[PDB]
């Protein structure tokens, strides 16, 4: 918005600003080790104790 | 209004004071700009949506 003055300056026209706002996108990576022999028994089921 | 005295001093009179006031004036002036699309298609009826 503006204002009207009575001073002799000239009145200023409707004005509008248009913004624009971009994105970020980040990345977040972790890491995780499993055994071999540790995946061997999860199949089976076990008999012994 | 003035208070009497026992002194030699002459009389002031009866004090009267006119005071005249004027109105002051103000001029408030904005201006607006309209575009001849919208000014005339106000007119039209919608034909379609």
């Amino acid at each position: 918005p503006t204002i009207a003055h009575g001073d002799g300056r000239r009145p200023s026209k409707q004005r509008t600003f248009i913004v624009v706002k971009n994105c970020h996108k980040h990345h977040i990576s972790t890491e995780m080790e499993l055994s071999m022999l540790d995946l061997e028994i999860l199949h089976s089921i076990p008999e012994t104790p």
